[PDB]
């Protein structure tokens, strides 16, 4: 009932010798990868690994990483990735919320960052390679499970950043990651041939389409190094040296790449989704020569939900269609279907759904609603998210439901202001948002960063804004940045932009 594995060694059989994987002048085969993996699968079988048990994975983005992650499917576990460059802390919680079974990873990672009182299986350790090398290294019968793997069965946790609030943990099964991956190869027409960028940290659920598609597909994953993490020239590098066709990152990551490596976008296929896309970045993005789609999706549905072909800068808000079962509802106050075109908070239902948030069955139910347009136990999501349909069947984001009551008797489309502020040549980004630094004192407040080699007068950008946008969105002060503030995902943070005075 496990077709996820099912389908990933079909796949590995079907091409055994293509790259599956490549890291620093490193490939691996399929046949290679897979003999790799079921070693330790049957290892883990032995360290108390089952159907619905988490398997605590902490290594650097390596080949390494990405044979563990098969090989806890194919021991029909679940992964949780941890950071080993991490906190003990953020680290602490997780394994103490998740009950991992056992703790995957390297003795090169300080023997403190993995004493977290969980059993480990270390891959590097004279010993446990051996053992694990010994092992018998075919795909794995039923037989050397610990139980048949279920559709319902686990295959990932992944925790989300709740404003600095008690993280949750998201229990995604086994049918909604395959269901993503086959719309996704679907969508893409990846295979054997195509290169795809591995390069998002494995605790930012947006890498787990770079972690499991190439395997799904027979493409091959080239795995950027830690260090080409963070170094969006090395990467631009990567990308030209090693023919990459696609990849993968958010919108701020995705500027980055543009600002620095203009070159390495003629002929790329960017994966962009995560926040919103500006019509500035849209357009910069298309005439470096990128093709680019648009991925929406909360992870508590999987990864991504909707996909849209951004053919120019019109559509970047345009989320676009659902993919393979899942069903979008926008729906009103009372949970009943708008007229289109008309504005609805989104719900989104099907194979993707996620079974709910890990031990907060609280906070499940507000969120995980009975899917009232489906069957029996069926659940959707309550997004938060606000949505219009436009008359071709498509999607627009509108905004979140909270960040919508009115700013002094009047709705402020926050991004209205930064297209605005956005046209003006001595400006990069622009980063609009309601304040209260004084309680009662509502305010507009922009931030703008600079365009290569100007200056922005911010004051005469309250007057360039003052002649396109309705008086009462022009914002009271404006504020210059050197950078803008980030997330550990590399996404902006609102919640950290300075106040102005
Ligand atoms: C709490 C955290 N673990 C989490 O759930 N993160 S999330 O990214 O998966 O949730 C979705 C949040 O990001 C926004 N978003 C994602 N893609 C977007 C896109 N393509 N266009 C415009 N907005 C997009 C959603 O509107 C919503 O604000």
């Amino acid at each position: 009932v496990n077709m996820l594995v099912k389908a990933l060694e079909e796949r590995a059989d079907a091409v055994p010798d293509l790259t599956a994987l490549e890291c620093e002048g490193v490939e691996l085969t399929f046949r290679a990868v897979h003999e790799r993996a079921n070693r330790l699968a049957r290892h883990l079988v032995a360290s108390g690994v089952g159907p619905d048990r988490v398997v605590a994975v902490m290594l650097p983005r390596s080949t390494d990483l990405l044979v563990t992650l098969l090989a806890v499917l194919k021991a029909g576990g679940a992964y949780l990735a941890l950071d080993p460059e991490h906190p003990a802390e953020r680290v602490a919680f997780q394994v103490r919320d998740a009950a991992p079974v056992v703790l995957v990873t390297s003795a090169r990672i300080d023997a403190d960052r993995t004493d977290l009182g969980i059993a480990r299986v270390v891959l590097d350790d004279p010993g446990t390679a051996e053992t694990l090398a010994a092992l018998p290294a075919g795909h794995l019968t039923d037989a050397e499970r610990a139980a048949p793997a279920g559709p319902e069965d686990l295959a990932y946790v992944i925790y989300t950043s709740g404003s600095t609030g008690t993280p949750k943990g998201v229990e995604i099964p086994v049918r909604a990651l395959h269901n993503l991956l086959e719309a996704m190869r679907e969508r893409l027409s990846l295979g054997p041939g195509d290169r795809m960028l591995s390069v998002t940290t494995a605790t930012f659920d947006m890498s787990v389409p770079e972690l499991f598609l190439p395997y799904y597909t027979g493409a091959r994953a080239v795995i950027a190094p830690r260090a080409t993490g963070q170094d969006p020239r090395e990467l631009g590098d990567l990308i030209v040296r090693r023919e990459i066709g696609t990849a993968q990152a958010t919108p701020t990551h995705w500027h980055m790449l543009a600002t620095v490596s203009p070159e390495a976008l003629r002929g790329l296929r960017i994966l962009i989704g995560g926040e919103a896309l500006s019509e500035k970045l849209a357009a910069t993005l298309l005439d470096l020569g990128a093709e680019v789609v648009q991925w929406y999706g909360p992870t508590e549905t999987t990864v991504w939900s909707t996909v849209h072909p951004v053919t120019g800068p019109a559509d970047a808000a345009v989320i676009g269609k659902p993919l393979r079962n899942t069903r979008l509802y926008v729906l009103d106050e009372d949970l009943v279907p708008v007229e289109q075109g008309t504005e609805g908070e989104l719900f989104i239902a099907g194979a993707g759904v996620a079974r709910g948030y890990l031990n907060r069955p609280e906070l499940t139910a507000e969120r995980f609603l009975p899917d009232r347009f489906g069957t029996g136990d069926a659940l959707m999501y309550r997004t938060g998210d606000v949505v219009r349909m436009r008359p071709d069947g498509d999607l627009e984001y509108v905004g979140r439901a909270d960040h919508q009551v009115k700013l002094h008797g009047f709705r402020v489309e926050l991004g209205e202001i930064e297209a605005a502020l956005e046209r003006s040549e001595d400006v990069d980004q622009a980063s609009a948002t309601v304040r209260e630094d004084r309680p009662g004192d509502r305010r507009l407040v922009a931030y703008v960063t600079a365009a290569t080699g100007r200056v922005p007068d911010v004051r005469e950008l309250r007057n360039f804004v003052a002649q396109t946008l309705p008086l009462y969105m022009v914002p009271t002060a404006v504020v210059a940045l050197e950078e803008f503030p980030l997330t550990p995902n590399g996404k902006l943070d609102r919640k950290a932009l300075p106040a102005p005075v």
